[PDB]
């Protein structure tokens, strides 16, 4: 009755205010389609969003790398495909491809997912109905994403914070704080300069603490290397993490 | 070589980020793509974006009311049409429908333009390559709408004041802020309560200056009834107005 893997596979034409001032394909609305791709997928394999929530679970998203080769720009067309490649004990691990008409590959993406238990409020072992699914053969895996980056520890002691608020716009119609809002709020605190001179040549994300409506967070980033700068958000009360990231600008 | 008059048609279908916190299509989403689609329109017109600033204008947009009749939901297919209706000395009034598979009227907006010259740095007749358009026959024009409403002079005297700032996200490939920007800031400043609550049935836009990056902004808002707000958007230093909107909620 349904095929035993799936390959996701959406054509998309850019729309205009899917572009930042410079033309390019701006970085969130990239991400959002990702996600938009990745729960049609989900969907398919049967461990949609709604499929877990009916069985009292949740996915987490842990890690996130974009990188970007070739920003596309108005009116192109895309093909974004994403599919799992490995399921583990804990993980699920997910690629993304983005295919220019040219056959170009104009970005890539890796993620690692887990599942949290509603009961347990915590991380708990895949249920045996998402360790059983079968990745796609005869696509090529991109390269392993590690866990627990080096820039996890970081220090941001002198980092200047700016102050921001959780709005109502930044809540999904799954009742939780858009992951893509995180990124929005890390590049608005990027420096004018680079904005101005620069373009990311690759994001990685960590994903720490779950934000609520009106929680508000301090943003912060510190200069690592001529072409890369490290980002924090966090809570302002506890002082939790909620995201850590590592920009590289070309 | 080309056709007479142009109506602007396109089918979206609705991705899971275009939906708000309750699973309705969000309001700056909607906007975004009348916006689109009334860019590609104007194209077809030789009237685009680039077609003026080629010739040294540039369009305004200076009222926008949308009312909302029913709320599309996530992946329902939506077909979104657009066209002018009159031409006048100064201003391009369009409308823009938007129909469900069904054919339900889902919502519709009357909008009115202006032509601001770059030598002049102030509004001008529209050019005769715009006057010499023939709006499109065989539609049926949504009512006249208000150049000056009532509540453009409203006193917003002793509300209280959101501080806001234009970031880079919030400027378009234009290089101007997205007046969908404006929206966003409005709707994040409504009470909680209302939101918890009710659903905008219509939004009424009045624009005035225009903001630029880096801008403070502060936003306001006042009930005018049980179910109408008015807003207020304005530059915190000069105390310009930027835009002024009633909301009416159901
Ligand atoms: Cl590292
Ligand atoms: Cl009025």
């Amino acid at each position: 009755s349904n095929a035993m893997a799936f390959i996701q596979t959406d054509t998309f034409t850019l729309r205009g205010y899917e572009c930042d001032a410079f033309g390019r394909m701006s970085i969130p609305a990239l991400m959002n389609l990702m996600q938009e791709s990745a729960n049609r997928n989900a969907i398919d394999y049967g461990i949609g969003i709604a499929d877990l929530a009916q069985k009292g679970v949740g996915w987490m998203l842990m890690r996130f790398c974009l990188r970007i080769h070739q920003y596309p720009r108005y009116g192109d067309t895309i093909q974004l495909m994403t599919y799992p490649t490995t399921v583990d004990k804990y993980f699920i691990h997910r690629d993304f491809r983005v295919l220019a008409t040219d056959g170009t590959l104009l970005a890539d993406a890796r993620s690692t997912w887990l599942v949290f238990s509603m009961e347990k409020r915590s991380m708990v072992p895949l249920p045996d109905f998402i360790r059983q699914l079968s990745p796609p053969a005869n696509v090529d895996p991109l390269p392993a994403l590690p866990l627990k980056p080096d820039f996890q520890t970081a220090s941001f002691a002198t980092a200047a914070s700016k102050s921001v608020q959780v709005g109502w716009l930044n809540i999904d119609q799954n009742q939780h704080v858009n992951n893509v809002a995180y990124v929005q709020w890390l590049l608005e605190g990027v420096d004018s300069e680079i904005v101005q001179t620069r373009e990311i040549a690759e994001i990685d994300l960590v994903y720490r603490t779950e934000s609520h409506w009106h929680d508000w967070l301090s943003v912060q980033s510190v200069t690592e290397t001529d072409n890369s700068v490290l980002h924090r958000i966090s809570q302002t009360e506890s002082g939790k993490d909620v995201l850590l990231a590592r920009s590289r600008w070309r």
